[PDB]
């Protein structure tokens, strides 16, 4: 089983859970509760950048989420079958990450500066990122994003469409070809279980989750 | 020849112009002067997320600087022999994008806290990152960062090397086998030919550049 080694919560941890649960794999999660747990993890060597998310698999102590991300796809046979497949599967996912990197750090603003945050997400969610996709759709008329077939791109956009719609629920209203991915995803066995409630799905991060991340990674 | 879609300056750019004369690759650049410039491009539907890095290579027209990494990097046989070493250079790249990130966005810290950054970069070049890649070069005691053959890794490696090097001479001084690696890479022939005067190389950006910038880009 793959072990993964990070805080209880979503953070940068959140789209290897998706992709780990959505390739029907069975993995464990080490909570790291404190600065010593943390701590502990550094004095071992475990961590090559002496940061987290870490992962054993194989063999290995992997650091840094794309490297994991990457591997677990190319792993399970979730990274297209050539070249130019994973050319787009990696334009579209670093786009998905651009959008999420801004919602990730949403709770680092301070309340002056969160509105003007909150409304450059909805702004680029409408016309930038969900354009972006929904044209790929549109163009080809598959029901996946790349070679007519489930790859880590199609997992990754959908964990995203839930973090838009936890923001506001409005912002897909305009594409209705990323409303119809959505639920063609949710529906498949494994990731109908992963949305389920008692899966290793996160929540939201709210005020004490900041409070408890901050004293475990001193930021 | 590959065309690449950039200002003319390191930014995001400069790892993609290192890769591809690194595999000996003859590239043009077409350059953004003017937000005029860069508007024609978002209007001629050729940036997928409106941004650049772009490069029109072998017909595709790929935005996503890691997506054009990965592609050149397969294309040319610079991404390791199998799924594990390709975790391995994955994880070591993403570890050097992250002091690069550090370096590249300096000019953008406002006045008061901009010496807290340089001494941050410094203080991390010295305990995280650089002990990580003497330490690979440690594990197998061979010339290259990975499967005892060049890859992406090695060249990332010695850029940063470089960058590091323009911001603090002395900050390598401790580490041996650094050291050696970029002076091997750097008399490997395609390199030597890009690291000679008057060759795609970009300057380290100033005053006058970060101003043109933002006209370009308007952030
Ligand atoms: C990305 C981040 C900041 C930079 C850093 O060094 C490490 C973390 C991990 C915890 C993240 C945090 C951002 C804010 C988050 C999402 C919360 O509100 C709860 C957990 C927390
Ligand atoms: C990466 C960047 C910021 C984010 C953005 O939106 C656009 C750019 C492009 C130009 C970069 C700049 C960062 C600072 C750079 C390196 C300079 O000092 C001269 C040019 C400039
Ligand atoms: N490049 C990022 C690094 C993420 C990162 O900075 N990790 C944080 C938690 S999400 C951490 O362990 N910070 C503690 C530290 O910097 O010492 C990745 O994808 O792994
Ligand atoms: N995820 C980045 C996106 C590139 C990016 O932020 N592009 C900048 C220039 S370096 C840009 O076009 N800025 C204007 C904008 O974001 O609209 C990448 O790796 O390419």
């Amino acid at each position: 089983k793959p072990k993964l080694h990070y805080f209880n919560g979503r953070g940068r941890m959140e789209p290897i859970r998706w992709l780990l649960a959505a390739a029907g794999v069975e993995f464990e999660e080490k909570f790291i509760g404190s600065a010593e747990d943390l701590g502990k993890l550094r004095n071992d060597g475990s961590l090559m950048f002496q940061q987290v998310p870490m992962v054993e698999i194989d063999g290995m102590k992997l650091v840094q989420t794309r490297a994991i991300l990457n591997y677990i796809a190319s792993k399970y046979n979730l990274y297209g079958k050539d070249i130019k497949e994973r050319a787009l599967i990696d334009m579209y996912t670093e786009g998905m990450a651009d959008l999420n990197e801004m919602i990730l750090l949403l709770p680092l603003c301070r309340p002056e500066e969160k509105d003007a945050k909150i409304a450059l997400i909805k702004e680029k969610t409408k016309s930038r990122y969900f354009p972006a996709f929904e044209k790929v759709l549109q163009s080809h008329g598959q029901d996946y994003l790349v070679g007519n077939k489930l790859s880590r791109a199609d997992i990754s956009l959908v964990e995203l469409l839930y973090y838009v719609e936890e923001l506001d629920s409005s912002l897909i209203s305009n594409f209705p070809l990323l409303k119809a991915l959505k639920t063609r995803i949710s529906n498949l066995p494994t990731v109908k279980k992963f949305l389920q409630p008692g899966s290793p799905r996160k929540p939201p991060a709210d005020a004490k989750a900041l409070e408890e991340a901050r004293k475990i990674f001193r930021f």
